[PDB]
């Protein structure tokens, strides 16, 4: 039938949330009060691929927006961007590849891996307001580890 989606934000394990700077741009910055209004929600979509008790593969995309997180190579390593898309054929339960983030559930965090680039992560500098990058480790200095919310 239809791909299904959740309404979300995420924060960081250093409680930084995501805003939108740019078309192309998300940055990770610690917030409270009422700048909260400028966090990101994502929809994220449960979309085709391999499956296991903690690991799911979905997309993240802007809500209401044809913009979705994607992995694609540049300058010969694995980057993360936001690419648009045909409004009228997203989201779709067989996401292309580039789209797709296996979702993983460790000590009560979620990682989000490359379903394209394996061990590649979706990540966060311990700066304030860098950008969110893809980070070839789970272990170093780069914030691999999210909370959830889910959103109305
Ligand atoms: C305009 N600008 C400067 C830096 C960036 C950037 O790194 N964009 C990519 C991130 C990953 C997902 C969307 O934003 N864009």
């Amino acid at each position: 039938a239809p791909v299904r989606s959740l309404n979300c934000t995420l924060r960081d394990s250093q409680q930084k949330s995501l805003v939108m700077s740019g078309p192309y741009e998300l940055k990770a910055l610690h917030l409270q009060g009422q700048d909260m209004e400028q966090q990101v929600v994502f929809s994220m979509s449960f979309v085709q691929g391999e499956e296991s008790n903690d690991k799911i593969p979905v997309a993240l995309g802007l809500k209401e927006k044809n913009l979705y997180l994607s992995c694609v190579l540049k300058d010969d390593k694995p980057t993360l961007q936001l690419e648009s898309v045909d409004p009228k054929n997203y989201p779709k339960k067989k996401m292309e590849k580039r789209f797709v983030f296996n979702k993983i559930e460790i000590n009560n965090k979620l990682e989000f891996e490359s379903a394209q680039f394996p061990n590649w992560y979706i990540s966060t500098s311990q700066a304030e307001n860098m950008p969110v990058f893809l980070g070839g480790t789970k272990g170093g200095q780069d914030i691999t580890d999210f909370t959830m919310q889910f959103v109305s």
